[PDB]
């Protein structure tokens, strides 16, 4: 239920906080890390990335375009012992990361 | 390490063995076998929560995600509860925005 304020670290662009509201879809946060690392075209050619390690990520899943970023952070958490974060990173870079296991 | 997941049907569910390796789509076709049907397209594998019964939300997985990985590398919020659902796509993805 609560708007909240997620961190967006960039990778290739540390990180930019934004106003997240449980209607705000994935795509939109997209836009908004975007113009707040200094860039409408090239948002389709990014993704927002829950991303988790023990700094490393060692597995990742890129975020549906209407998927709601604030829910995932908070309806899941990550297993014990790990560390976790949003990322914004290349797409076919992030959809390739998503198979080294 | 490879393990069996409980994929229900939407109380009671098939067991699937998954791999590392293994996709959505494939543990997709391999539960609806186990569930006697003669398409794989027209359904979807879900990670859902509720609490400790009915959905609240759920999240649609890609084919190409790996469900072994989805289920050990991510817990529910402390509270609820969770597991994975079998759905029809269309129905599926139009019950994501519902929460």
């Amino acid at each position: 239920a609560p708007p909240g304020v997620l961190k967006i670290f960039g990778a290739g662009l540390n990180y930019k906080s934004v106003l997240a509201t449980a209607r705000s879809t994935a795509r939109e946060l997209v836009a908004e890390a975007l113009e707040r690392y200094g860039l409408s075209s090239c948002v389709d050619a990014f993704a927002l990335c829950d991303a988790l390690g023990r700094w490393r990520a060692e597995h990742l899943r890129v975020l549906g375009d209407s998927e709601r970023p604030l829910l995932v952070q908070e309806l899941w958490r990550a297993r014990p012992g790990w560390a976790r974060r949003f990322e914004l990173r290349g797409r076919e870079e992030a959809r390739r990361l998503e198979q080294e296991a």
